[PDB]
């Protein structure tokens, strides 16, 4: 139940108990709020006697103003409409500005006419003490003045609740001294439609209100409409709702547009862009506007059902607009963004100090000093790009790439070596660019950057300092080994190694691709070079921040700047010269943007001016086809290039051999691989040519293993420069000419120092070596080391969607992202498409924009039967599900493990951590905030409208269960969130405290599951949380990481007496003294057979920390009394 008080009419009031009167004040009087423990207060602002604005104050800190013309303020600043915040979801319900606070309990509406409203909860029975009268069934005692004296004059009682504020003084409001046939409202007691209500609230007070209005009622046929509408609303709230009224004489309650004032319009209000979530429309009917019928409510006005625009990247799109992604394209069907399914060309950017972007985008930093295999065909060896990395800037965390050694085997056996400084060394001797061959076309670019180009499949962009940009066509598809990983479009597996197993650590994966056996394997890959050079932190942050500024806002939606921001920070803190490396990082992000399709200037005086040579000009977005006298000499070769942003020359000019461009029609006449000056006639025995313009117009020691050095024929044999070790036997070793050293017998590889047979050499996993025939367990799969290669058993294991922290999620395929949501979102769901759905898990929360101490997650599990809502700290089942057979509520440890079906095994932390575990059955059939469980991480941001979104914010906003609540604003901030950014003191302590994840206790597990996602989740969600007393915000993240570790059989006992202590004393506390049975076990077992659950169950998680009773062998545990007793004393 709930009461209702409305400041309807013109200066009228209706208390919570029915008493009504007139009062035109000016001092923003207190409508409702307890007088003992206020904790919040609805204030009805008044202007010159008119009802202007309805304010709500929470405690003494949060101020919200609603106004009657739709504008909103926080007290000193304006805000947009949906404006979800700490409670107080201010929305538009049915054309009326609704302000809903449920944690406290009330709902404030302001319809077009300006009639306020309030729906206080029963828990304020006899407790509210505002201007709307105390909420007691007795309606005659609703003039309780703030002084505590019950008066009879309404104006005295009303003025006793005035609330002045600073400039807004006030005085005793007094009734206007104005005195006085439209008898229309007499029908309140005559017409049948109203007559039905007579058993309910009587009309006589409303007839008196008529007479009072009618006395003046300045206007025409309006003296009655306010009272009639108020009576109808009061009757509807009291029970039955007057159907059919407003068809006789009412003023047609105003609506913004699409005039459809309709009694009992469901607030669910299926709108234009909604997920069609049925069964959540349980909210009671409320009188309000609506769309005519066939129309559907769009963002603003009503539009036709067949006109719903598609939404992508947080903007609207008329049907059929069909914008194009990188290489695929979408069509914008009826809000479905049907998209193509081609394969785009890959790229393996290697820019920066040590930064890689695998073909399947897997931004990572390795920083190893050796020769590493970047990309290779493997399936059909046709190119073996290899990089040689060497430390720069006399700092450990600075490992540039010095050269590249492409090994195109098609052209006999070429060894094109893109040297430092943009030189090329085809098979030893340097070569004068441009160069042509069978298909090789290495040549300069507009910028000083060699561009190797094989037969329209390879395309490199070496640039000297180091920028390799290997680009492959879809032909190579999923056949490409090397540091760029298989080019199969899935970013998850791009950490594979020659042994055939993905390395969880970047270091192991990188070391796997060594060529020289003597190079040092990389240890922990430091993430913060700034720590070694503190003087650079300020400049690094303040300079790389530009990547997250309006200058790059256009590209922000196309390419997420986070990896590029991290790379810029690392380079600036690590590079030898801050200026050049900063410009390189910014140019890298800009180039990524431009290649995606968006061009950003980002180049300003001082910052990164290109400073083109005299005679050249910058002209961002220039054309490269022309701008070479050679181009004139060969005017029918090709032109299929685009904007390059290089240093071109003024129109009408032409690059010459020397480099200048003053030549316009005085150009060399490149011909037969020779240079001819202008007008250089020439006549051989079978032709005669003259060079005009630019075109050459023409007519007519240690036994027992054998020792060999090399044949020394042309320095081809493999000397000691590369000795085939089983760790690198498969890899293509570099060829630096014969060194004339030792070598193992041809039919067996080297190992350590003793040469051993190839079939007998251990594989590797996490650095550790495993001898042939051994085996290792990965998840629910086991692998055996054979021929230095892992043979794994393929059983797709259960995927675990999670919501680490409050703003971070972990998809089934493994993607982790940030989404600070407030509304109710679809965590998991199988109502994706043609497949008939079976369940929907919604993870709606409250006050969780910024992860806060009071944030709480409300999970509603709409299984086939009905809601299984989880809230607070216990499970509620507000529906008997159709098949209660498959339903358990095992609450081992601190968790509420559920088994809602054969596969669905939701695991709950009794707090803000929720895990959904699915089996092979729900593969590629699920959708929501946790991807689709297809094994591909890239396609896990697919929005509700079946399009991939770069920014996780838009993708999350696409999954809100409602469609009017609010959309999380795309915050451009970076690491060090708001409460973390400008604190330093809090930033540092948070960073240090959220480092236990890398402590010794977690050290054993860190090598099995990287903590960086959880490090971020802890640095975030801990600065955001103002943990006071309740220290769960920080502790919960660590506990979640420990739980993940335990899932991998790496139990960690990290809790202490001073670090997130967890006690169990209260359980053992019993009338019999002390039981000593309930103790905290860091891991504990899974669901334990108990009196209420004698039979065993297949729990999703084998181990779960928390309290548990270590009962002796007999007398298994009970449930109600939380004590273990003989099996007899239970059912
Ligand atoms: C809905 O009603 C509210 C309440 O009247 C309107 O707020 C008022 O908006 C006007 C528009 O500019 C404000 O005028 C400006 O005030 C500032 C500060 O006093 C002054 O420096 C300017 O020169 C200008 O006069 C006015 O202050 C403001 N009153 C408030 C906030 O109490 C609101 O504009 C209305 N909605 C719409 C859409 O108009
Ligand atoms: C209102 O409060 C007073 C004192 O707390 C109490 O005596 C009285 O019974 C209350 N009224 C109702 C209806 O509970
Ligand atoms: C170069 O190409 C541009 C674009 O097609 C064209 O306008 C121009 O005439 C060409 N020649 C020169 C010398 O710029
Ligand atoms: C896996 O083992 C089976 C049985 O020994 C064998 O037939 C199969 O070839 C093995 N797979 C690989 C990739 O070696
Ligand atoms: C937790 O329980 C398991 C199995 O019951 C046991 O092996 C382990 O020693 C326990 N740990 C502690 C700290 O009691
Ligand atoms: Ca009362
Ligand atoms: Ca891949
Ligand atoms: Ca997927």
């Amino acid at each position: 139940s709930t009461a209702r008080c409305s400041l309807f009419g013109s200066d009228f009031v209706n208390t919570f108990d029915g008493s009504m009167y007139s009062f035109a004040g000016y001092c923003s009087y207190l409508l409702a709020g307890g007088c003992q423990k206020r904790s919040f207060s609805i204030i009805g602002d008044f202007q010159n006697g008119k009802r202007v604005s309805l304010s709500v104050y929470l405690g003494e800190f949060f101020d919200i103003h609603l106004f009657v013309n739709g504008t909103v303020t926080q007290g000193d600043q304006r805000v947009s409409m949906p404006y979800a915040s700490k409670g107080l979801y201010l929305e538009t319900e049915a054309g009326y500005y609704k302000l809903s606070g449920e944690a406290y309990g009330f709902v404030a509406r302001i319809d077009g006419s300006g009639n306020f409203q309030v729906l206080l909860s029963d828990r304020y029975f006899n407790k509210t003490c505002g201007l709307c009268g105390n909420f007691n069934i007795f309606a005659e005692d609703d003039f309780m003045t703030q002084e505590g004296t019950l008066t009879s004059d309404p104006y005295d009682f009303a003025n006793s609740w005035a609330l002045s504020s600073g400039e807004q003084w006030c005085e005793r409001a007094s009734p206007p001294s104005s005195s006085c046939l439209w008898e229309q409202c007499q029908l309140l007691k005559s017409t049948s439609v109203f007559a039905r209500c007579h058993p309910l609230v009587d009309p006589e007070p409303f007839v008196a209100l008529c007479e009072k209005t009618l006395c003046e009622c300045a206007g025409g046929l309006e003296c009655a409409c306010p009272a009639l509408l108020e009576y109808a609303r009061t009757c509807a709230q009291e029970g039955m709702v007057l159907y059919g009224w407003t068809d006789h004489s009412a003023c047609s309650p105003v609506c913004p547009a699409g005039m459809e004032y309709r009694q009992c319009v469901s607030p669910c209000a299926r709108t234009c862009q909604s997920l069609h979530i049925n069964e959540m429309c349980q909210e009671r009917c409320v009188d309000g506007c609506s769309c005519p019928e066939g129309q559907l409510l769009d963002e603003g006005l009503c539009v036709e059902s067949t006109e719903c625009p598609c939404v992508h990247s947080g903007k609207r799109y008329p049907p059929g607009t069909s914008l194009s992604r990188d290489c695929n394209t979408c069509i914008c069907r009826n809000s479905q963004w049907i998209c193509s399914n081609e394969e785009c060309p890959g790229e393996c950017l290697v820019t920066g100090q040590s930064h890689f972007k695998s073909f399947d985008n897997r931004y990572f930093t390795f920083s190893g000093i050796c020769q590493y295999l970047l990309a290779r065909d493997c399936q059909d060896h046709s190119f073996s790009i290899v990089i040689e990395t060497v430390q720069c800037a006399d700092d450990r965390d600075a490992v540039c790439t010095r050269s590249v050694t492409v090994r195109l085997p098609g052209l006999h056996n070429s060894l094109v070596k893109l040297k430092h400084g943009a030189g090329v060394a085809m098979d030893g001797q340097d070569v004068q660019l441009p160069l042509l061959k069978g298909d090789l076309r290495i040549q300069h670019t507009v910028t000083a950057s060699v561009r190797l180009s094989y037969g329209e499949d390879l395309q490199m962009d070496w640039d000297g300092r180091g920028r390799l940009l290997v680009k492959l066509s879809p032909v190579y598809a999923g056949k490409t080994c090397g540091l760029c990983g298989n080019y199969n479009g899935n970013q998850g597996d791009d950490f594979l190694t020659p042994s055939g197993l993905a390395e969880p650590r970047v270091e192991d994966f990188g070391n796997a691709w060594k060529l020289h056996g003597d190079c040092q394997d990389l240890q922990k890959q430091h993430s913060d070079p700034c720590a070694l050079n503190p003087r650079m932190t300020r400049f690094s942050e303040e300079a790389c921040a530009v990547l997250t500024s309006p200058t790059f806002e256009a590209c922000h939606r196309a390419v997420s700047p986070l990896p590029y921001l991290r790379n810029c920070r690392y380079d600036v803190c690590s590079c030898s010269d801050g200026r050049e490396c900063l410009c390189g990082a910014l140019a890298s992000y800009a180039a990524a943007c431009a290649g995606r399709g968006v061009r950003v200037a980002w180049r300003e005086p001082g910052r990164c001016e290109l400073n083109c040579p005299k005679g050249q000009v910058y002209l961002q977005c220039g054309t490269p086809c022309n701008l070479t006298c050679r181009s004139l000499s060969y005017p029918d070769e090709e032109c299929n290039e685009a904007c390059l942003e290089g240093c071109f020359c003024p129109p009408g000019l032409y690059m010459d051999e020397r480099g200048d461009c003053v030549p316009k029609a005085q150009c060399p006449c490149y011909y037969d691989g020779e240079i001819f000056q202008p007008e250089d006639i020439f006549s051989d025995h079978h032709t005669m040519c003259y060079c005009e313009d630019g075109f050459m117009h023409c007519t007519m020691c240690r036994p027992p293993m054998v020792k060999l050095v090399c044949p020394a024929d042309n320095l081809r044999a493999e000397g000691l420069e590369c000795t085939k070790t089983c760790q690198n036997y498969d890899l293509e070793c570099m060829s630096m000419g014969c060194v004339s050293g030792c070598l193992c017998p041809p039919g067996m590889v080297r190992h350590e120092n003793r040469c051993v047979a190839l079939e007998r050499c251990p594989c590797f996993h996490q650095g550790k070596e495993y001898a042939p025939g051994e085996t290792v367990k990965i998840g629910c799969n086991t692998c055996v080391c054979r021929d230095r290669k892992w043979n794994c058993t393929d059983h797709v294991c259960d995927a675990t969607c999670s919501t680490i922290g409050m703003a971070h999620y972990l998809t089934f395929d493994g993607l982790k992202y940030l989404f600070p949501g407030e509304c109710q979102y679809v965590l998991v769901q199988d109502y994706c498409g043609s497949n008939p759905g079976t369940f929907r898990i919604l993870v709606g929360n409250k006050g969780c924009s910024h992860p806060s101490v009071k944030c709480k997650k409300r999970v509603t599990i709409l299984v086939e039967g009905g809601e299984i809502e989880l809230f607070d700290g216990e499970v509620n089942v507000k529906r008997p599900m159709k098949d209660e057979t498959h339903f358990e509520v095992v609450e081992s440890g601190r968790y509420i493990i559920l088994l809602l079906g054969k596969a669905l095994s939701v695991v709950w932390d009794r707090h803000l951590s929720i895990s959904v575990v699915l089996k092979q059955t729900y593969q590629e059939k699920v959708c929501g905030l946790c991807g689709n469980f297809d094994g591909i991480q890239n396609n896990d941001l697919t929005s509700s409208n079946l399009q991939v979104e770069e920014d996780p914010v838009d993708f999350g906003n696409s999954w809100k269960v409602s469609s009017q609540c609010a959309d999380t604003r795309k915050v451009p901030l970076d690491s060090s969130p708001a409460t973390c950014h400008n604190n330093i003191m809090k930033q540092t302590m948070v960073d240090s405290s959220c480092r236990i994840l890398t402590s010794d206790v977690f050290q054993d597990c860190n090598k099995l599951v990287d903590p960086e996602p959880y490090l971020d989740v802890c640095i975030y969600d801990t600065c955001s949380c103002e943990s006071i007393g309740d220290c769960a915000c920080f502790c919960d993240t660590i506990a979640a990481y420990a739980h993940v570790c335990a899932q991998h059989g790496k139990v960690v006992t990290w809790r202490t007496a001073t670090l997130c202590p967890q006690s169990c004393e209260e359980r053992n506390l019993r009338e019999n003294g002390y039981e000593c049975e309930w103790r905290y076990n860091s891991c504990a077992p899974a669901c334990q057979v108990t009196c209420q659950h004698p039979e065993p169950l297949a729990c999703p998680v084998q181990c779960v920390e928390g309290c548990h009773a270590h009962c002796p062998p007999g007398k298994i545990l009970d449930e109600l009394l939380q004590t273990c007793v003989d099996p007899e004393d239970c059912p």
